[PDB]
């Protein structure tokens, strides 16, 4: 109806420090001598830090005339997910991701009398694939009353600008929530323990810290760089390589202005991409030992379904209803190279991974299970071979090697065990593989 | 013939450190007070890792429809040679080189 | 039958030769280090002593 | 030829190396490769033309069995690895080694 | 009928040190009938007064409050009728059917 | 959202009447030599209802 306010004041909320009007005034040339020159200083002290609620100001030439506002100013600030770039494509039917790599082989020597009689041989490529589902669904919702909103504006393109504004502050909190979720990803991963560890201490116990990080982190961004490739840098234990260029490394600002204060090395090397890849700068990581992330650009699997915007009208409240609805998958890639940098207090063996996930067998076959162990220190440990299937027949040796019985059916689980702890208080790392049983 | 695995789990081969899950649920502001108002958090940290064994997911609407796949891609890795550079030209006659 | 696209089935098959093709350039790299260290092993290099 | 460990440890641990970062006329090109199975070998610093490198056959066979109905794939690669001893080579060695 | 064929092909083979032919002619396809189209036995033996019990939804989910209603159909070899058991084996307490 | 089913199997509303799959391969000149020979007999029993 007609909201109003009376005797409000322009301090309000503010918070006097030294009352500068009377610093200038009381001023015998200590520091304020600069301002004293100034004429009609009080006049901007007064108001010179805005005034949030105006009221009527009199003309000073003709009492009875009101001061008019003469500018209108919307602030147009455009909020953007730094992790935007990871973004895929869109997916407009089917919901389920299937990624498919295939990893190398042996050699064999050349032997023409050997290949006499094993012409025909067969051999088996290494296929292994990963599978990804739409995980994120959500939607925002606003009112515009633009009936009610054309008196405070006086022109249409100010009033377009204004529903403009309340639409770009939509896409603005959409793009945060995107960010929010990709990073949870990192925090998720972390807590699901699938990285690669990398043990340090903590970097602001003293200065040689902060430079033993920076050598590891170079060393493993120089490591996974590598042309030819290592088996030891991702989940799915394959080997792969990255680009230098396409090397990201997630820290948070902090620690990011620490060491590029305190190294001489980075700070030469700054805004500087073949000197550990991109740098991407973030608030945090909320995790107790999470430093910084090095990942690959083809880690993140980030794919959308549905970005669309509906709106429907209220006539009897003259107002109209939007609403934005997003859908996207939100996954990550175990193929990639992955590394953390934890320095806190980190298990001897991070996991262990069976190399074939999935298999099938006949009732007469073998099979060979070889054991990657992600152990953050330089000693090795010895793993332990069982499988639970049950039957009896069924066994599998020391080495890797399980050969299954001439009749059963079960399925068979192959779990290859790793102890850490110490005597009497046994702690066991277990990967696990799934083995199935043809009816031959 | 007919390969199928079934009572396949989302946490075949991974090792737990601290239950995200749990600690957006029970964070005071600590640390997770930035995923806490972040909706469909848990969907995410469920299947955000990767899933090994996939298996037939029906549709929400109609459940006796099933959900296919929208997108298969084929990793295209390809490894070089460092000291590739150092390579001379062929020789399809003879074996023997003498340099003098 | 693990695809419908010809385009994908063609994708996997070159994916395979690529796959080849990688092994055969490790096996390379592998043989020109192991140049080195023979040369090495039959001490043919100018030794700095650190 | 260096490793990556030690050439880590030199940029950060030297100034000059730091500031000569890819750089071509300080030390010549770099390359980086995972260790050389080694006790005393740290670095080797080759020539261009101490590589003898050739290749004499690089060529692929395929056959088709029908009883089984597949393809089978042969790469056959034949090549000449040598090294020359008229160009310059110094191995930087970090043990103890001969007199002479 | 939903019967359909994946593959016909013939594959020829030859063997110059016996001096012979091998031919393989395979055949792949699918073969199943459609639970949608009426059908019906004309069986002249012994036959049991029920044959069989199907019910209308026979892939459902449920919220953890909700609630479903089933609907069973007896294929009967005569006019007498039959009364239907409802049982749930979830083991869960708390959950159960009525009669109906 | 994520609806899955976990242990089921094909005999969900099926009541066998004679048992074809054994009753074919236990059968001596009666009238189920005919499919004696078929290879693929059990596999195409297996799933041919649906």
């Amino acid at each position: 109806m007609r909201i109003t306010f009376n005797d409000v004041k322009t301090s309000l909320g503010i918070t006097e420090s030294y009352d500068i009007v009377n610093a200038i005034r009381n001023s015998q040339g200590d520091n304020f001598k600069s301002y004293v020159p100034l004429a009609t200083a009080n006049n901007v002290a007064e108001v010179g830090a805005g005034i949030l609620i105006n009221q009527t100001v009199q003309n000073d030439f003709i009492t009875s005339l009101v001061d008019r506002i003469g500018l209108v100013v919307i602030r147009q600030v455009s909020l953007n997910n730094p992790l935007k770039k990871f973004k895929k494509g869109q997916i407009p039917l089917g919901r389920t991701i299937e990624e498919i790599y295939t990893d190398i082989t042996k050699e064999k020597q050349y032997d023409a009398e050997e290949a006499e009689q094993k012409v025909f041989e067969r051999e088996m490529p290494n296929v292994k694939t990963l599978f990804h589902e739409r995980n994120r669904q959500g939607f925002y919702h606003q009112t515009i009353q633009d009936d009610s909103l054309k008196t405070a504006f006086v022109s249409w393109g100010n009033f377009e600008s204004f529903v403009s504004s309340i639409i770009n502050a939509i896409y603005n909190s959409a793009e945060v929530d995107e960010y929010e979720y990709m990073k949870l990803l990192v925090d998720n991963y972390y807590s699901k323990g699938l990285f690669t560890t990398v043990k340090i201490d903590e970097p602001t116990s003293s200065t040689g810290a902060l430079t033993e990080f920076v050598k590891k982190m170079r060393a493993t961004a120089r490591k996974l760089t590598l042309p030819q490739g290592s088996r030891d840098w991702n989940s799915m234990a394959v080997r792969t390589r990255s680009y230098m260029e396409d090397l990201h490394l997630i820290i948070d600002a902090d620690l990011e202005a620490e060491l590029d204060v305190d190294v001489l090395a980075k700070a030469f090397n700054m805004n500087r991409t073949d000197f550990l890849g991109n740098v991407t700068v973030i608030d945090g990581f909320a995790s107790t030992g999470l430093e910084a992330v090095l990942v690959d650009k083809d880690w993140f699997m980030v794919y959308d379904n549905l970005h669309k915007m509906e709106t429907v009208r209220n006539p009897r409240g003259l107002y109209w209803n939007y609403y934005y609805h997003v859908w996207q998958t939100l996954s990550v890639s175990r193929f990639a190279n992955a590394v953390a940098f934890v320095s806190g207090d980190v298990p001897a063996v991070t996991q262990v991974i069976v190399s074939p996930n999935i298999a099938a067998v006949k009732q007469g076959g073998q099979q060979q299970f070889t054991a990657y162990v992600r152990a953050t220190n330089a000693k090795d440990h010895k793993v332990v071979w069982s499988v639970e299937g049950g039957s009896t027949g069924t066994a599998i040796t020391g080495d890797g090697l399980l050969s299954v019985s001439g009749n059963e059916d079960n399925q068979l689980t192959v779990k290859a065990t790793v102890d850490i702890g110490t005597e009497d208080k046994p702690k066991l790392v277990v990967g696990e593989a799934v083995v199935s049983i043809r009816p031959n």
